[PDB]
DNA sequence: CAGCTGAGTCGAC
DNA sequence: CAGCTGAGTCGAC
DNA sequence: CAGCTGAGTCGAC
């Protein structure tokens, strides 16, 4: 049932992550976090303190698809196991200092072809598709992209869940 | 001294 | 059975 | 997050 999905996401933001290459994405799930350029770090700070839940959607670089969705759950942190992100050219570690934990709420994919009738009211009425690394998504549209995902039975809420509670 | 730059897709060609 | 698909840049948006 | 950018002359063409 979706409800406890609907749960998560009420009075959510959410942002779109873009990544230049899949091993990130991987490792995202693998390790649950993640580090963004400084001016979208800041912004999800910001939003983390004030946001009943704040929603990663993920879409890596001309891959025409969705990745997953996953949660903050802690702003970002320096210090620590250094994670070995693959670095594109021009991409630094120091770009990428500060880590977030992130909880993931769905690590399937989902093609472009099947979010084709979403479009983002923050974004000019774009489709949701279209969109740079932290593009923020309007709640109704964030929504029901998130929903658009199918279930990922691999994924218990609980965790996530009883640290909202 | 401060702002930029470094994780957009699409269609034409 | 045979053809396609898998190593284009650019500007608009 | 850090480095760059913003007060060179000359000769070939």
């Amino acid at each position: 049932g979706t409800s406890k999905l609907k749960y998560v996401l009420q009075d959510a933001r959410f942002f779109l992550i873009k990544s230049n290459n899949h091993e990130n994405v991987s490792l995202a799930k693998a390790k649950g976090v993640w580090s963004t350029l400084p001016v979208n770090e800041k912004k999800l700070n910001l939003a983390f303190r004030s946001a009943r839940s704040v929603i990663l959607i993920f879409s890596v670089r001309e891959s025409g698809k969705f990745q997953g969705f996953a949660r903050l759950s802690s702003e970002s942190h320096h210090g620590g196991s250094p994670i070995h992100w693959v670095l594109p050219a021009g991409m630094s570690a120091k770009m990428l200092g500060g880590v977030f934990k992130i909880d993931w709420i769905c690590r399937r994919e989902l093609p472009f072809t099947k979010s084709a009738h979403l479009t983002n009211p923050w974004n000019e009425h774009k489709p949701v598709k279209i969109g740079r690394d932290g593009q923020e998504i309007e709640l109704e549209c964030g929504t029901q992209l998130c929903l658009l995902f199918p279930p990922d039975e691999s994924i218990d809420l609980y965790q996530v869940i009883h640290k909202m509670r």
